[PDB]
C-alpha cells in the first residue's frame, strides 16, 4: 500500500585510497542491520564514465520516508561515504494509477532488479492534467501500447509531488544496456511527448555489488 | 486585526559542510539555549526540520519568525556562530511576510495564527506567469475559488501563503505542514487539476522534510 | 538641473568566506577609513547594508558611486585588501550610469537629488522583453505613465533607475529604498499590476537589506 | 548490412586541470601510454585525445574512446582517473552514445565506425530536438534530413559522427565533426544554420572543440 | 581571404595578489615580448574588476592559427601572475567574410588603434534567422548598420564563432568614452533584429591598461 523509494547519487570527492580494505565490508554490514530494519537496498550502481559529476547511485526503499532518511545518514558515516559528495537525492512515494490500476513499480512486484538501470525525473506540462479525462486516457494507453514491444525492459514510475523539485521519478531496468535506449528513442514518437516539461538529470549505470563497485571505482 | 500585524517569516535551509563530529555533546544543547534565549517574548522557533536524504544539497531547515526582519537577520547569524551552524553551509534563506489577501481576508498562514506545527513540512517559493495579476479581478478570484475548492478533501493539510516581493527572487513563499507526508503529496497531485496551473512561472526549490527536536536531529544526521 | 552630468553608479555585493574572526578590533575602522580617503576624491559610498538572512548567498552590499567606472574600480579593489575584504567573497557587482530618460527627463534617480539614503533597500536589474524598444513611443509612453501613476500610492519609496547597458548582463538597475520594509513589498505587489509586467524579461537577483554603518554591520555578521 | 547492426558503444570524456601540472612531469605522459597500450589489447579504442585548453575555461583535455560495451569503458575510464595525470584532473563531461541504424538512410556510419582516420580538430557537442520532430509526418522528416546532407555536400572534408544517446545520458544525439582545418567546420556548422531542421532544436551546448594530439605532446603543451 | 583566429580570456583573482608583486608585470610583459616574436599579437589587457564580480582581467590575442593562441594561453598560466588566477571564460572566433556588406571588417584586423574602453560579449541568434529570405535579413542588418552610424567613435568588432564554442558570433565594442558604449546599445535596441536574438550574455566590460598598472591596481 505505502512504500517510499529513494535514488541517491554520489560523486567520488577525488579517488578511493588505493588501500580500501575495510571499505565495502563496512557498507555491507551497514546493509544487512538495514535488512533487519525492514529498509530494502534493491541495487548499487556503477555511475562512473558514463556521468561526469557521479560515480555511485543507491537504490533504497521502506514504508516511511523517515526510516529512508536514517539510512541515508548511516550510509555517509561510512568511509565510503566519507569519501563521497552527495549529487542528487530523491524521493517518490507509490500512490494508484490514474486509470490502469494494474500498474506496480517493478520493485514493489519484487521483480529481480536487472543489470542496468537508467532513472530520470519528470515534469509534465502545465495543461496536462488540465485536459478532459478522455484525452490523458487515449495517450497513456497510446504510451503502454507502444512500450509493449520491450518487456525485458521493465518500468517503475512513481509519484513524487511535493517531495522534491519533480512530478514522478521513472527507473528503468533492462538486462542489456541497448534496450533501454531503443524504447526511450521509440517512445519518442508517443504523442504524450507535446506535454513534457523536464525530464533530467538522466542517471545510467551498471548494478553490481558493494564489494566489486568499491574496487573498480579510481 | 492581526491582517494589520507585521510579522515577517524566514525558511533557512543549510547543508553539512561534511558530517558532525562523532562527539557532538554540546551542539544540540547551545543551539537549544539559542532558541529560548531568542525566545525572549520577541523570535518564534516554529520548528526545526530535517531535509536530509530528500535533496542531496540540503539537511536541517529553521522556520522563524518575528516582528522585524532585523531580529531574524540577528538570529541568523547567532545561530552560524554556534557550534553546530559552523559545521552547515548556508543554501537557501528567504523570508515573507503576511499581507492582507485579495480576495478572502480570513485566510492567515497558520503560523502567525499560533497553530500547532505537524509533523511534516515542504516548503517552495512560488512566481506566477505575467499576466496573472493583470487578469480581470474575478477571474482571478474565481479560479482561487477553484482552488480552494479543489483543497476541501484536505483539511488535515494546512497551508501557508505568505508574500515575499521584492523581499527575494520570489512572489510567494508557501508552506504546507501535515501530520502524514503522503496526504501532502496527494493534495499537490490533486491541486495539479486546478485552473491556476495555467499561471505558473517558477516553484522550485522544494524542500521537505520530518519536524524534529534538535536534539533527535543532531543525533541523527550524518 | 543636470541630466548632462556623468554618473556611475556601482552596487557591489559579497557572501562571508565563512565566519569572522570573535576578536574583529579593527575590522571596521579599516574600512571607515577607506571610506573617508575615497570620499576625499569625491567618490561617495551611499550605504552599506546588511544583507544576512534575508539571502543565503550574499552578506554584505556597498553602494558607491563616482564620476568615472576607473575610481570605482579602484575603490573595489582597495576595499578587496582590507582585513574585511579579505574575510569575503565577491557574489554581484554591477555597475549602472544615469542617462537621461525617454519621455519624463525630469525622472531623477534619488542618488542624484541629495535624498539621503533610507532604512531599507531593494536592489535588483531588469531586462525588458525584446519588442518593448521596438514598440510605437506612445505605446511606451503610456505604459510607462501609468506605471509612474500606480507609484504614487507609496512617495515613501524612492526610486532609482539607472541604465546599465553594456556595462553587464542587464538593462537597467534598479533600487528602491524606504524605512520601512513592508512598504517596499507592497508597492512591488501593486505595481504587479502595470500593463508594462507584459514586457518583461529577467528581474533577477533580488539583493535586500537594513542600511547599517560599518561598525555595528561588522559586529552583527556571523 | 551487419554495419548498424554491431554495438559499438563510443565515450567523450572531458577534463579540467586542478590548477598545473607540475615543471617536473617525466612520468605524465609515459603511465598514460602504456594505459592505453594495455587497454588497445582489452579491444578499447582510443581514438584520439585533444587539446581543449584556451578554446574553452573550464575544460583542457578529452579523451575519445570506444569499445563494445558500456562495462568496459567505465573500467578504463576509473583506469584513467588512477594515473598522475588523471590525478591532477578534474572530471568536466562525459557522455557515452551507442551507435543504432538511421531512421531513413542506413547508410549514415558514423566515421570511427568506417574507420576513417582522425582528423586534425575536432568538434563534439550534444544536441535534442524539439518536442515535435519525432512526431511529425515520416515525410516531413524525411525530407529536412534530405535538406540537411545535401547542403553538408558542399564540405566533404568535414566528416560527421552522429551517435544515438537517448537514456544514457541528458541528451538524445552526440555529434562530433573532424576536419584537418579547423575554418571548414566554423564555415559547415555557419552554412547547416540556412537548412529546415534548425526549426527544430531545443539543445545543442557545450561545444567541445579542440586539436588532436598525441599524449606526450598534450602532456607537454598543458599548464 | 586571410585566416585570423582570435581568443578573449578572461580570468578572476584566486584571492588578492602579494602585497609584494615586483617580478608578476615584467613576467607577463617578457612572455607578451616573446610571443609578438611568433606573430601573436596582444591586441590588450582589460581590468574588468568592480564591473564584474567573478572577472578582473581579460587578454584579447589573435595569431594566424588556433594553436598558437592554446600555446600562449597555456604560458600565461604558467607565470605567477597566472597561478593567482582562475579562469573564467575563454572563447575563440573566426573572421569569416560577410554574408552581404563584405566593405565592413572587424577593426583589429583593420589594425587600428585599441581604445580606452571594451565590452565584449557572444551572440546567438535566433533558429529562424538563418532562415528568413535573404532580403529580409539583408534589410535588417543594413538598418542596423545606419541606426549606428551616429556612433563613429565606437568601433565594433564582430567574428563569427560557430562550433568553437558556445556561441554563433563574438562582439567586442571599443570606444574611448565608456558612455558612447552605454548609448549605442541603447540605441540599437531600436532595430528589428532585435527580434531575432536567443543569447547575449555574459558582458565583460573593461578599462584597456599596460600590464604593469593592471597587476598594481588589481586587490
Ligand atoms: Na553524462
Amino acid at each position: 500500500v505505502i512504500r517510499y523509494t529513494l535514488w541517491s547519487v554520489f560523486k567520488l570527492k577525488d579517488t578511493l585510497p588505493e588501500d580500501r580494505a575495510g571499505y565495502a565490508d563496512e557498507v555491507q554490514e551497514l546493509f544487512d542491520q538495514l535488512a533487519a530494519k525492514d529498509v530494502t537496498i534493491r541495487g548499487t550502481y556503477d555511475l562512473s564514465g558514463l556521468r561526469a559529476d557521479a560515480d555511485l547511485m543507491i537504490w533504497w526503499h521502506a514504508e516511511t520516508a523517515d526510516q529512508l532518511q536514517e539510512a541515508y545518514n548511516l550510509f555517509r558515516r561510512t568511509k565510503l561515504g566519507r569519501a563521497l559528495e552527495p549529487v542528487w537525492s530523491n524521493m517518490a512515494l507509490h500512490r494508484p494509477a490514474e486509470f490502469n490500476r494494474s500498474h506496480i513499480p517493478a520493485f514493489l512486484a519484487d521483480e529481480t532488479p536487472r543489470n542496468y538501470i537508467s532513472v530520470y525525473p519528470f515534469v509534465r506540462s502545465y495543461d496536462w492534467y488540465l485536459l478532459p479525462d478522455e484525452d490523458r486516457r487515449r495517450m497513456l494507453a497510446d504510451h503502454v501500447k507502444m512500450a509493449r514491444g520491450y518487456p525485458d525492459v521493465r518500468a517503475n514510475t512513481v509519484a513524487s509531488f511535493s517531495l522534491g523539485d519533480y512530478e514522478w521519478i521513472l527507473a528503468f531496468e533492462a538486462d542489456e544496456l541497448h534496450r533501454i535506449v531503443d524504447l526511450m528513442r521509440h517512445l519518442r514518437g508517443s504523442e504524450a511527448r507535446r506535454h513534457v516539461r523536464e525530464e533530467i538529470p538522466f542517471y545510467t549505470g551498471r548494478r553490481k555489488d558493494i564489494g566489486e563497485l568499491v574496487a573498480g571505482l579510481a
